[PDB]
């Protein structure tokens, strides 16, 4: 490298957790939230060292074994550098918003700055509610903490001395069982609101948690956590050439999940050698030094001790007044006269989970299939899905079992479904399903009439309440005829099959989008009109990028609006000269999906699941669907035009990946996801 | 039988329940108590024919095979009798008891009386929170409700008129999901407080659910419920000589559970067919016609809307301030000082989770041995036991899997425990371990110190709020010893043991238990001053009423205070005449059981975890320990002193089992529970 051309996903990942950080100092964000944020950001780069770092180790791993030629140290150290800088930048914030929380009257002390009164008081609650939630843990030689010591649980590493004697008891931090933030008695005046760590509340009662069978002279508590790398499984998932000949000391030097282990900067060596030895820590695994506290992602259940305005004003999901027509007599009703668009969370997901229930009884539904990636909790869905077996429909339902994280998950959500007569049908070993369908047939006077849902999110009822993202819900049967072949193609991809409206990964995708890049190209050379606009949620792949830099290069203009990484450099000097990237962090987390092809004149409007990373495009099951209804097509475009207008919290993309916001002109002051719900909310006014 | 010397164990627990219905009629009780208590008393019946009359139903089959010679029918008719007349008492002190709330400005109304304003209400009420919840069950021909149908639950059987048409669903009242008692809107005053049963609120949105998608004239709702037979276990915990020789048209005869099922008693005949067929009705099955509501037991929950007069003050559970003296370090140093005894749930449990958890981590600790019959949901004690494994104490958990009802639940209660370390033990086949004990030892200056536990109740944090219980904490080696030999003997029951102190079932019991009422026998008999005095909860042996009778008749003045079954006979002329019995029920389950002997006038007091039935004597293992430390004797005797003068909630026991209450003379008005309360309040007062 000389001159980059591509920008480290991994660096851009970052970059783009920083942006999330910005919410956390940005002071036009209601105190509380910005508390809130410091969680999600956390949480956050939690899921980044368990994944992403996981996989690059990985990726490092299976190069070197017969030798790499890449600089993978560089990116280490860059990784490693910008998350210290983060980090440093975080202290900073979390000071800073404990500040002006005591200026809100909300106090957040520690053990140290009891009053002589609060400190009976915790004396007495500790006794009266935590004592039965802590047992002390002896560390003797005999004792493994390997086995039995909770993963990602904040650990206190207490040091009993007595003379010269030492010894090691470990205590749990029942976060689970307690609320982590404990409201303390306030001192003098009524002003007052000040609350406490759960932890700080047991380094405040240490003694009273041992005096009962030990002698000492001082008891010293250090915080510890212990975190464990995501089992390989995302980084098979590429190996073709590699793991056709792969080597079994690259097998088990790739599947060897390592530990990480984090603990308080005083922990005294000693002890820090305890736990290495109980541990494990061989040379693949690492101890790192780091604050009193961890798990900041409880954060993103700070409680709001003050008034409202400590926190957003809620944003109801709205109703999509189509459905409710007395004209209709159901969902499918309504969905058979014209086709329909929710964008979520500005609309209910509540819509989709009433048809799947009134698919489940409707005498006149045959079937019922549906992909499930990652649901919620006890879905709904697999509810309904189960009664709709046990009224007779036959239910198909691809479950992908080999998701991220909620994955284990859909591994029950097994038993009871073929339990009952639903057909299950499992995702092959390394290739995911992550397309977002459904499909209704149901008999209407003789016919078969299939309904479908194709969207850009998963079938999640929490995730719908923060994540943006389209859903579609159509009864043309050029779309539905070709839903119906992406579940025929799932179970039997060994038939050849073709696509000529939705875009299918493995199958269509690169094709497709080459396709339709390539003819923009050719309109621009043209002088013809033309265009790309694109909604991503991360922009990585190299065939990809270099076909939008040849489009920038070819006079074609390019808008990008990525919310996550992206490698692509927008504004190098005759490479992407006219290439606009930014991307948009909010209060919702923009995940849906749009690809828009200006196409001479006529428009090109597809939603969907696929991002443009390779692991999209040629290694799993997506699906985009073109939107054939005008007034839908439009509808996206008036939001993307809503969303590329904003200049509030939109920011710049840029090699520096400086984060710079995007500066207003003369032009209006404009908030993305506040206007679109005035939108939104606009078009579900009474007709 | 010409005049029954003894009564039948299944009419004297109808006697008993019949004690709580008396509780709900009590006008002394508060008025939501009182409500309360029609769901206490409901789930009791729902228990008795799950267990009790399942085990009876098999020991008739059992009987019949070969030929019975007893009058199995003429109890059936009874049972079936008394059943059929208390329903009729129930409906009278429902209908009693909603007047009642109405003058107290509490109204539950049905669907037939909405005000043309909260009807409107409950459909927009319905949509917004219970729709989703509620999904049409279409009973097709193939449809087989068999398997999918949960046990219990109530469903409501839809009947889909349309012409001379008609189609039945199903519709699960969702009383998991939802409060099974909503709040309506006060039509106009503001005195109001109407509430409506969540069956009645689908009654009345029938309409909202089936319009959708079905054509029809009328809609009508008729409630069901199903239940089974209890597992087959209780029964073969008594074939000795029948099962060694036992034939295989008896086991298949003798394991087969039924089915029942209830129904509204309009339900169409048609659909009552309908029904049938699709749970297989067969001979050994019972269909029962039988009112609008099931599960009354809900009531237990029912929610107090009016004010605090509605419910019973609450009795705080007590501290043994003994325990919280200055001169003791913690839980050890008071038992070895003096023995401990707590009578729940006059006392808090708390002291016995605190003494398990300072056992779990005192370095002195060795080793830890408990019962655990049926403990709470995530018992605090099966975690403790899992710490003091992890803390390197040898534990050893003697788990009854083979419960009564939380039984399924004593299974996981293992996979944890033995691979933490924990040393687990399971009830041998047809032979149940219901000693309430726990070993606890430890080293003190060099000597190993014993400390155990006898209870008479078990190990349930819940349980212990609502049962009289005694617990015994004492360090003393006479009875610390052979507490260790029960241990033992559970592990390995082939070598020989003996007990000087413990009476252990089923190794000492009968043996010693026929010695001490045949020494008062004797003292009688000699003019020397003599007595037996019982509380136990059941009292049905044979050889033991037996030994009573010949107690009574031999002039032995016999107390009893039996809170469940009793079939012994007081007052019979001429066989027991000095036969006093009664019994309390109250606002706390009399749970506790105690055995005194006057002994010539040196007084023998036994707490014990065995009722007096048959199966507490030869088929389980159970323990009843004497009192060495007279200061608790004592204790113990004021306690049924208080008991046995108790004139507001005792009840006489006599043949035609009147459950006639015990006038009081010019004696005190006594009521045990509030007394004893003060009695134990009294004790726990500053030093
Ligand atoms: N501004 C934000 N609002 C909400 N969550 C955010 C935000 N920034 C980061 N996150 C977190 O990043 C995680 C999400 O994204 P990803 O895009 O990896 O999610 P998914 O839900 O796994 O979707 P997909 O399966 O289609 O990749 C979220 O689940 C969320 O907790
Ligand atoms: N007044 C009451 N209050 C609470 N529960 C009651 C009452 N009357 C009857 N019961 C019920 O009847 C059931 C049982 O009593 P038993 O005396 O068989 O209980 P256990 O606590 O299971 O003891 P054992 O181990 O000897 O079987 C209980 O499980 C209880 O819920
Ligand atoms: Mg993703
Ligand atoms: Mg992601
Ligand atoms: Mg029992
Ligand atoms: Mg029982």
């Amino acid at each position: 490298g000389q001159e980059k051309l591509y920008i480290e996903k991994e660096l851009s990942w970052l970059s783009f957790n920083e942006r999330v950080l910005q919410e956390a100092a940005d002071k036009s964000n209601p105190l509380i939230e910005r508390m809130r944020f410091l969680g999600i950001y956390s949480n956050n780069l939690d899921e980044f060292y368990k994944v992403r770092f996981a996989e690059l180790k990985r990726r490092i791993i299976i190069s070197e074994e017969q030798g790499s030629n890449s600089h993978s140290r560089h990116l280490l150290g860059k990784i490693q550098s910008r998350v210290l800088k983060a980090d440093q930048e975080f202290d900073g914030l979390y000071n800073e918003l404990l500040l002006e929380m005591a200026r809100n009257q909300i106090f957040l002390i520690n053990e140290r700055q009891l009053s002589v009164n609060q400190q009976n008081w915790l004396r007495h609650y500790f006794k009266q509610y935590l004592r039965q939630h802590i047992t002390p843990i002896l560390i003797n030689p005999d004792t493994d903490l390997v086995q039995f010591l909770k993963d990602d649980y904040t650990y206190l590493a207490v040091e009993i001395i007595r003379g010269d004697t030492i010894r090691y008891a470990l205590l749990e931090i029942p976060s689970d069982k307690v609320p982590r933030f404990v409201n303390l008695p306030p001192e003098a005046p009524r002003r007052r609101k000040p609350m406490i760590l759960l932890d700080n509340i047991l380094r405040y009662c240490l003694d009273d948690i041992f005096k009962g069978f030990f002698d000492y002279d001082a008891l010293n508590a250090y915080s510890m956590k212990m975190t464990r790398d995501a089992e390989y499984d995302l980084v098979h998932e590429m190996e073709a050439s590699l793991m056709e000949l792969m080597s079994s000391s690259l097998k088990q030097r790739l599947t060897a999940e390592p530990v990480r282990f984090v603990y308080q900067r005083d922990m005294p060596n000693a002890l820090v050698e305890v736990l290495r030895e109980k541990l494990t820590i061989s040379r693949y695994d690492s101890i790192v030094p780091g604050g009193r506290y961890h798990n900041f992602k409880d954060f993103i259940n700070f409680p709001n001790v003050g008034k409202a305005n400590l926190v957003n004003k809620p944003l109801p999901r709205l109703r999509h007044i189509w459905f409710d027509k007395a004209q209709f007599r159901n969902g499918f009703d309504a969905i058979r006269e014209r086709d329909v668009l929710l964008y979520y969370p500005y609309h209910t997901f509540e819509h989709v989970l009433e048809l799947l229930r009134q698919a489940s009884f409707d005498p006149s539904v045959l079937a019922i299939k549906i992909n499930i990636y990652r649901v919620a909790k006890d879905s709904r869905i697999i509810d309904s899905m189960i009664h709709a077996a046990h009224n007779g429909k036959k239910v198909t339902v691809v479950v992908e079992l080999q998701a991220r994280f909620d994955e284990e998950a859909n591994i029950h959500w097994a038993k009871r479904l073929t339990e009952a007569g639903v057909h299950v049908i499992f995702s092959a070993p390394g290739l995911k399903i992550h397309a977002k369908l459904f499909l209704i047939s149901r008999k209407e006077n003789g016919e078969v009439v299939r309904y479908a849902h194709i969207g850009t999110g998963n079938f999640n009822e929490k995730t719908a309440r923060l994540y943006t993202d389209y859903s579609l819900l159509t009864a043309d049967a050029r779309i539905t005829n070709e839903v119906r072949r992406v579940f025929n193609f799932i179970e039997n991809p060994y038939r050849p099959v073709t696509f000529d409206y939705l875009m299918v990964s493995p199958q269509n995708s690169r094709r497709l989008l080459y396709e339709m890049v390539d003819r923009e190209i050719a309109n621009a050379q043209q002088g013809l009109p033309s265009g790309i606009t694109l909604k991503l949620n991360n922009l990585v792949d190299k065939g990809l990028v270099d076909r939008l830099y040849a489009a920038s290069s070819s006079g074609v203009p390019v808008n990008l609006l990525v919310r996550g990484m992206c490698s692509l450099i927008p504004n190098l000097e005759g490479i992407s000269d006219n290439i606009r990237a930014i991307s948009i962090v909010d209060r919702y987390l923009e995940h849906d999906r749009v690809y828009i092809f200006e196409n001479g004149g006529d428009k090109k409007v597809y939603l969907s699941s696929a991002d443009w990373m390779t692991r999209n495009i040629d290694y799993r099951i997506e699906v985009a669907t073109p939107l054939l209804d005008p007034r839908l097509k439009q509808r996206v475009l008036d939001i993307i035009d809503i969303l590329f207008s904003d200049t509030v919290k939109a920011r710049y993309i840029d090699k520096e990946l400086s984060n710079r916001y995007v500066p207003r002109g003369n032009r209006r002051k404009v908030r993305a996801q506040l206007a679109i719900y005035d939108y939104i909310k606009s078009l579900e006014q009474p007709e």
